[PDB]
């Protein structure tokens, strides 16, 4: 590994900090079913926070000026609409990564709201239970804004699932683990991505934000929710006793960036890429009275990554286990979680999109997102089931490829390296899929229920922002209805950001009144932008 850059920090000093939930603002009934949506602000804003006690202050910029931002939950069957509002200095477009929204609400990356603006995003929330997030998407600034804090998580949940009985309860049992990778000025600010063109790997591990953070936990069951939402890192997590730190403890893997898998995977050690959601449960009752350190994988993720390694990003966070619990454990892992919906499988030749690099460019089949005339890469009838071939030649780089609209199913995985090929943990639905050095991986898809144009690409976001993105539509027939005519084109005027006044915002009138916010929705329902997931 490589010298630390960023000025020592007090490891394990700080508890894990949890993101508040988020509350709506208020409901609104849907005139066309008599369903309440609900309704919520988000300000987007810049701040400060003291990551190093003892330096200067960081600049940040975050959905209700914290980050991550709040965390959302959200039931089954709940329509929803968020209000974004961007009274920040830059740009930004919100993708709800792991909804199959329609393309204008999906954070199509030239689709921003201008600061002074907010745009309005109609979510479905039909899919299965899973661990979504939203972040930001802007063209060719996504990862600086991310860096800088726009990432929240959003909790789908499903009261079928409740009979599993699985460790519960938002910051009690059920830890969110939003994992970020960044680097700090000797006087504690963030060291900018901007000028990075090949990846900014960051040498300080956070947990919700927070550096090298502890968390003090009772010998039993706890559910945690990974998410990498790093620029560049990659990690290949695992838990080791502090007495034996090169000792992978075992866990249990129960669910994917779609939901959970059919049954739970034994795991030791977890890969996890950008944009990756795993859920995992970790049992520390054989761990009483000990420390256990989560850690990542050196030499590059154990040569799956070529990412580079510094002092202390082999340590993620402690947990300090308790001697005893307060309550017993009542919860269980079932072997069965539920029947995964993979989509009908298919013998047609696969789709071949290669990721790689055009001299300094990162690109897809040659092409950069930048590039209009070119950047539509596939043409797909809705509902058709398509698999791709995502190919990674080079030993060089490595790319987790996010596919929107879809849930996909990873049918192989081959490396150059013989390194590994598809893992169990990958067994159920996906929708960022890693690449590794010299990897190859094809998966399926049923690409539906909804029309419209939508993006694929590399989720390291620097070779995101240069230029690695490019689009597919999902296409219907001039007969199909359901509106498609003002849902397929993600720049459509009708959905588009609208300029507010903050006057009016913080007074909550106007264009903010219950009235006004409650007839904006009730017209955008009418649309009835999510019919065809109800058939
Ligand atoms: C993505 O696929 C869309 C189809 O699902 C496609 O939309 C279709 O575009 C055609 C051609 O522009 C439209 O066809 C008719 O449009 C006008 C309006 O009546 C007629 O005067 C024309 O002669 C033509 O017959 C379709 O109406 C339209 N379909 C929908 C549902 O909007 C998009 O163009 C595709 N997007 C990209 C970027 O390629
Ligand atoms: C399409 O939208 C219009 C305008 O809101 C609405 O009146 C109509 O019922 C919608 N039709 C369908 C098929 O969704
Ligand atoms: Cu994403
Ligand atoms: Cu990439
Ligand atoms: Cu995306």
């Amino acid at each position: 590994f490589v010298a630390q850059i960023s000025p020592q920090y007090p490891m394990f000093t700080v508890p894990l900090p949890i993101p508040p939930v988020k509350q709506p603002r208020l409901t609104v009934t849907n005139p066309v079913n008599g369903q309440e949506i609900w309704y919520y602000e988000v300000e987007i804003k810049p701040f400060t926070h003291q990551v190093y006690p003892d330096l200067g202050s960081a600049d940040l910029v975050g959905y209700d000026g914290m980050s991550p931002g709040p965390t959302f939950q959200v039931p089954r069957g709940v329509e929803t609409v968020v209000r974004f509002i961007n009274n920040a200095e830059a740009p930004n477009s919100v993708h709800l990564h792991g909804s199959f929204s329609r393309a204008a609400f999906d954070g199509w990356a030239e689709d921003i709201t201008e600061p002074g603006s907010f745009k309005d995003y109609y979510y479905p929330n039909r899919q299965s239970a899973r661990t979504l997030w939203y972040h930001d998407h802007a063209m060719h600034i996504t990862a600086e804004n991310a860096y800088r804090g726009q990432a929240g998580l959003y909790m789908l949940t499903d009261p079928a699932e409740d009979a599993l009985n699985l460790p519960s309860g938002y910051g009690e049992f059920d830890i969110p683990m939003i994992l970020t990778s960044k680097q700090y000025t000797a006087n504690g600010n963030l060291v900018t991505t901007n000028g990075e063109l090949n990846s900014f790997w960051g040498d300080v591990i956070h947990v919700n934000g927070q550096p090298w953070p502890f968390k003090n936990v009772e010998p039993r069951k706890y559910r945690f929710r990974f998410l990498d939402a790093a620029v560049s890192r990659s990690f290949g997590l695992y838990f080791a006793d502090t007495d034996a730190i090169d000792t992978r403890l075992p866990f249990k893997v129960i669910a994917s960036d779609s939901g959970l898998l059919e049954h739970p995977a034994d795991t030791s050690l977890l890969y996890i890429s950008m944009a990756e959601r795993y859920e995992v449960v970790f049992d520390f009752s054989d761990y009483a009275g000990k420390t256990i350190e989560l850690r990542n994988l050196g030499g590059s993720i154990g040569g799956i990554g070529t990412d580079t390694d510094y002092d202390n990003t082999d340590k993620v966070m402690r947990f300090v286990v308790a001697d005893d619990t307060t309550q017993p454990d009542t919860s269980v892992v079932p072997a069965n979680l539920r029947d995964v919906p993979f989509p009908s499988p298919t013998t047609n030749t696969p789709r071949q999109f290669r990721f790689g690099r055009t001299g300094p460019t990162w690109t897809i089949n040659g092409v950069a997102f930048a590039d209009v005339q070119n950047r539509l890469l596939a043409n797909v009838p809705v509902g058709t089931v398509e698999r791709w071939e995502l190919i990674n030649a080079g030993n060089g780089w490595t790319h987790p490829i996010h596919i929107h609209l879809v849930d996909f199913k990873v049918i192989s995985r081959t490396s150059g390296n013989n390194a590994r090929t598809v893992m169990p943990y990958e067994s159920g639905l996906k929708d960022v899929v890693w690449l590794g050095r010299r990897e190859t991986v094809v998966v399926e898809a049923h690409y539906a229920p909804f029309p419209g144009v939508y993006m694929f690409h590399c989720h390291n976001l620097i070779h995101e922002d240069h230029d690695q993105m490019a689009a597919f539509n999902a296409t219907v027939l001039p007969d199909y209805g359901y509106n498609a005519t003002v849902f397929v084109d993600p720049m459509e005027e009708l959905w588009q950001a609208r300029p507010y006044e903050l006057g009016e915002f913080q007074a909550q009138s106007g264009q903010f009144s219950v009235q006004a916010v409650t007839e904006r929705i009730q017209t955008m329902a009418e649309y009835r932008p999510y019919a065809a997931a109800d058939e």
